[PDB]
């Protein structure tokens, strides 16, 4: 697909089809294509782009944020050829990050309790990730898995007890420090050792020389990440 | 060492098959490795997907290579250069132990004088003292709408590289600091760590155009 | 004195009370009074709340930074501190408190339009007459040598006032400057080499807020990302 | 009064007594003076002093102590309540804000803590507007609605809301210095049962840069965390 951006930075995500109109023809968008510019009939100018998993997530049709999604893959030590349990799935986003990490051969197993959620998710993964390497289940989520990941309100519930090897993790993405602690206590019943709790930070700078300052506006918080390590 | 191997798991202590971050942090040294908080982010900044062809310089201890090599896949490839001989080795030695998959081609010598192909590279991951030098050599390799990401400690180098990128076909996309605010949680004691690593380096993202 | 009103959304309104004043009526607020309620709650505004809502011409210095600047200047009561520019008089109020009635704030502003609002704002909040306002550039003003305990700066080109600051400032005292761009920091720092100044501090102040409406408890989603760097230099002896 | 040096290595509090040395005698230090040379000599800042002074108990960090004043919204002439005195660090920040005509009424339960606390405040700050009391705050007899602020720094702060609310005027805050987040919620949870409308929960960060051109970067070694600041404004009864 393609990402169309203006002067302000507002971005438009387009899936071009022949005879397609965004009043701009997709043929003209493709003429330039990624790295090129197109001028509209109102003369606007919109730079044409091939989107990253970062930009797509943000403009695709409530996703897990890129900064955090990014970190989790590193938290789960996801390497190529692994199987990971996800729920999710909601709108996707974090799936793509995982599916990307497990490489064609590797599998990512995703569950989704609601229904209309998984519909949208697959649609998004469909139209960006042509590979079929994620296993989708429409439902509320032995020692065979290499990771577990959740973007639920209640990771403490579905605590996946045996569906995880030694040296594997469960990373939960919780926006309130209460939720963490409400989840952290539950590990006094299971074989786990809290290794980490952290809040990801991506501090954007504004550099338009000689202007150079951290951005006046930023998104201070999204959520915390908690890391657990199985025993045996 | 046996009880460890039969543990999985405690021992008379705890024990693990190391994760990429732990390895990196505890693996051996030649030059100071790129820290994990940024490497995690950098892979996303380069938009690395499985089957991609990424450029890299330098290797130092081989820390960045691993994050890249894991990311591009067995099919995908990481072409990576290094001009300090002892340094390339440890990266050669450190990567092989944790990454036995041979999807990483190694090179001795400056990236500046590399013999590379035009518009064959999906990304250029940079970590060295004077990034502005490889700008022409990186611009040739890189494709339209792809990125070069550089790992810069001082803000002065950021502005130096950003200034020099005027002569080359890039658009400055990002300058960012990566922050992982840690905690010490032996609950009900919960507080962010009193001791934190305040800063390693800024990340500079440059997007290629066509031409 | 002025009043501050807040609603269920946390949005705040700054009021000059009067008889017959119309907001809800005014003397109805008075009779309730600070901490009271009319659902709208009424307050004696803090120096922070004031700055963030006091009528502004030029942009006032942020409360988190102004707070830190007073500490970096090490201002105790009775000290004589220099200022430029007055802007809308925000940093001035912080400075005036710190040096007290026995002390003084010698402040310069180069724009007559800005200065009035700066003065109009100080006096509606600060009744103590320990501030001497001055019109014009600090670079052209006449000062006694080594007769100032501190120089507080908030302007775009602090490097042009370095010679007169180095003069006015006592031995071993501080000059702190409020600068948004890191490039302005480096310029000022390269220029400081040419005066009797030892560069002490370059820092970013951050007041990172939370929302606690238990059971919700987290750092605020939308935060004030950045204002400016604080650069502190100490005057030598000689 | 006191003096602080920095060496070529640039680190560290000389207390001049007649006929003594640091190797260069005190009288030599006074003559070279503030910004003078002998190691250099300076008249310490309140920030420098708090950090390098003797501490029986750990002081409030100057960035937090600085921010505590602004949240407490203290102007000259005010009467402010403090506990615990500890080593007397935050005590000095408070006293400067209220001025000669103001008052800092400060309590401290542990005697050895109050002792060196008094010695620390007095050596540095000789204006007489600090009131010391050995003992607890929840057991102190105070005038009702006669205090413009309450600065807290103890381990179980939720225990003085009742007594703090007594002293405080309408619309005046109670700002507390608390290391753990667990600590914070309990207070917010205890404050439910008291005439208090929670206004603020905030972290302070003074992020130092190292600038030695061409070198220019935020410091590798920072202070990760000290404590949260909790501001609680009182109801008009
Ligand atoms: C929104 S996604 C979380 C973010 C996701 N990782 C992403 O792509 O950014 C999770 C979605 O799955 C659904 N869901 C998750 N757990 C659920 C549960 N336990 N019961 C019902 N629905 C659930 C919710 O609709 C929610 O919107
Ligand atoms: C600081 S190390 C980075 C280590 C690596 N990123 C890691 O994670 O382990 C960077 C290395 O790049 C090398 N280098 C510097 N300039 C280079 C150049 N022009 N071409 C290739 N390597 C270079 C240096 O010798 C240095 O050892
Ligand atoms: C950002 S505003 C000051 C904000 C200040 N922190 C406050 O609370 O109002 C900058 C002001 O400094 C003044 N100024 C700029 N350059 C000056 C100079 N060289 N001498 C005196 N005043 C100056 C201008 O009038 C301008 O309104
Ligand atoms: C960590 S110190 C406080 C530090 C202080 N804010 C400073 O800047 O130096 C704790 C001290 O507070 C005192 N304290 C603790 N609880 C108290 C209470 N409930 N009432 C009065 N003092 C108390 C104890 O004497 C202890 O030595």
């Amino acid at each position: 697909p393609l990402l169309l951006k203006d002067r302000k930075g507002r971005a438009y995500l387009v899936f071009p089809k022949e005879g397609g109109v965004f009043s701009v023809p997709h043929e003209a968008l493709l003429e330039a294509g990624p790295g090129g510019v197109v001028r509209t009939h109102l003369g606007e100018e919109l730079s044409v782009h091939r989107p990253t998993l970062e930009e797509y997530l943000l403009h695709m049709k409530t996703p897990t944020a890129p900064k955090d999604a990014s970190a989790m893959v590193t938290l789960l030590d996801l390497a190529p050829g692994m199987r990971v349990l996800e729920a999710g799935t909601g709108s996707g986003g974090l799936t793509l990050f995982l599916a990307r990490a497990v490489g064609e051969k590797g599998l990512v197993e995703s569950y989704e309790a609601r229904p209309h959620h998984l519909a949208q998710a697959e649609r998004n993964v469909r139209a960006f990730w042509q590979v079929e390497n994620v296993r989708f289940h429409l439902g509320k989520l032995e020692a065979a898995y290499d990771g577990v990941a959740l973007d639920l309100m209640e990771p403490w519930k579905v605590l996946a007890a045996l569906a995880l090897k030694p040296d594997r993790f469960l990373v939960a993405y919780l926006p309130n420090i209460t939720q963490v602690l409400e989840l952290v206590r539950a590990a006094e019943a299971h074989p786990f050792r809290l290794e980490r709790v952290l809040e990801v930070g991506w501090r954007e700078w504004e550099v338009r020389l000689p202007v150079a300052h951290p951005r006046f506006q930023q998104v201070g918080h999204t959520a915390f990440l908690v890391a657990l390590r199985r025993w045996k």
